[PDB]
């Protein structure tokens, strides 16, 4: 069978769901600036081994409609987890708990899904983004701006319309190619009026995992939707910080496997490596397995290392 596509009405949205396979449900959750399509390899691998792979486009992404692009406050972590809980109730009505696999912004959603509703998740595979322990002093935007300055991507993303206008003459294809093929451990910089000039290029042979046809899929979709929906997630970071105060000191009680690429910029945020490897991560996530670091890999591991990611998912969920 080929990948099936449907629309599901959830939490004020009409959500696009891609689906492949039969058996126990695995929910895949993409990140920025990606789509359901990022899971193409894993959907096939897991479906051929007796699982039902389900991959939505998130709020403000791809074929999912209903989100007010003009109101970034509606892209809060609470709205996002609300979407996922409602989705699961609709598409998995006979499984109290399901498997969850997620990456980047999807991983951040998955952490909070597990904090808010651990009764819904049997086991979790998170990629790239480690558990974000709430800093009582300041929000993520302010914290990263203090370290990396005004041109840091999360800071430049803040005012609605600004980064959109920067990307406009460049076009979705060039923006996406530059982002998807990025390999340097430093964060993205978007100096005003400089477009993509501040982002270094890696040797071309290192991005052979991304075909022109695959690039075109992302490009065509984001040229239709624009980038506002996706970028609004970062614009909600300040309110996310306020809204998540009730979960200070709370633990994720779901069995978890964490995987990250050696050169992933998120992995190189100051303090991240120490948090992940020296005990802090295990304290917040007591059922965390041994952390997996993919040698020679960068941020987009599901596409860059599809066999390794697929096998790591299969081997982990087989334990249950």
């Amino acid at each position: 069978k080929k990948i099936e596509h449907k629309m599901v009405a959830v939490n004020g949205l009409n959500m696009h769901l891609a689906e492949l396979g039969e058996g126990p449900t695995i929910l895949f959750i993409h990140g920025f600036p990606e789509l359901w399509y990022s899971w193409r390899h894993q959907m096939v691998y897991l479906a051929e081994r007796g699982y039902r792979a389900v991959a939505p486009d998130l709020r403000g992404y791809g074929d999912t409609t209903g989100a007010p692009l003009n109101d970034p406050s509606k892209f809060s972590i609470l709205h996002l987890v609300g979407d996922v809980v409602a989705l699961l109730e609709a598409i998995a009505p006979n499984e109290e708990k399901v498997f969850v696999v997620a990456h980047d912004w999807g991983a951040l959603i998955a952490w909070h899904l597990c904090l808010f509703r651990p009764d819904k998740v049997k086991a979790l595979v998170n990629l790239s983004v480690h558990f974000s322990k709430r800093n009582p002093k300041m929000n993520v935007v302010e914290g990263l701006k203090a370290i990396f300055g005004e041109d840091h991507y999360i800071s430049r993303f803040q005012v609605p319309g600004e980064i959109e206008a920067e990307f406009a003459p460049i076009g979705a294809k060039s923006v996406l190619k530059k982002i998807l093929t990025y390999r340097d451990p430093a964060p993205f910089y978007f100096p005003k009026g400089k477009g993509l000039e501040a982002i270094p290029d890696a040797p071309v042979a290192l991005s052979s995992w991304l075909s022109e046809e695959e690039l075109d899929y992302y490009a065509n979709k984001f040229e239709q939707t624009g980038f506002t929906g996706a970028v609004n997630y970062y614009r909600a970071l300040p309110i996310n910080w306020e809204l998540t105060a009730p979960w200070t000191g709370a633990q994720v009680k779901v069995p978890t496997k964490f995987i990250v690429g050696e050169f992933d910029l998120v992995y190189h945020i100051p303090g991240a490596k120490e948090y992940i490897h020296n005990g802090g991560f295990k304290k917040d996530v007591p059922l965390l397995e041994e952390v997996v670091v993919l040698e020679g890999a960068a941020h987009f591991v599901s596409q860059e290392r599809p066999h390794e990611i697929s096998k790591h998912i299969y081997d982990f969920i087989q334990k249950f």
